[PDB]
């Protein structure tokens, strides 16, 4: 499914993400944007031979699943697959676990280099 971006932003809303651990709603609608244009489906393969999976492209190396990654860990005890869903609850639960870590929303590339001291609330502009 490809949302829409007051869509996906209520649906955010409504699963908890809004100011999770001090970040504030348009963060999140702005990575979601900018790693898979508010794709569920998308995906893409590492260099290294790990894939990231659906709207916030959640690594295998480290969080999910996929049976094709040698040593690499399941943090978030899902398969990749159900990350791709046009539910969006497993991809939010896993993605509560990875902000938390330690390092924030950097571990996202794309919030880094793209969203990171920028006007966010913008994305979520006109929302009801």
């Amino acid at each position: 499914k490809v949302f829409g971006r007051c869509e996906l932003a209520a649906a955010m809303k409504r699963h908890g993400l809004d100011n999770y651990r001090g970040y504030s709603l348009g963060n999140w609608v702005c990575a979601a944007k900018f790693e898979s244009n508010f794709n569920t489906q998308a995906t893409n393969r590492n260099t290294d031979g790990s894939t990231d999976y659906g709207i916030l492209q959640i690594n295998s190396r480290w969080w999910c699943n996929d049976g094709r990654t040698p040593g690499s860990r399941n943090l978030c005890n899902i398969p990749c697959s159900a990350l791709l869903s046009s539910d969006i609850t497993a991809s939010v639960n896993c993605a509560k676990k990875i902000v938390s870590d330690g390092n924030g929303m950097n571990a996202w590339v794309a919030w880094r280099n793209r969203c990171k001291g920028t006007d966010v609330q913008a994305w979520i502009r006109g929302c009801r």
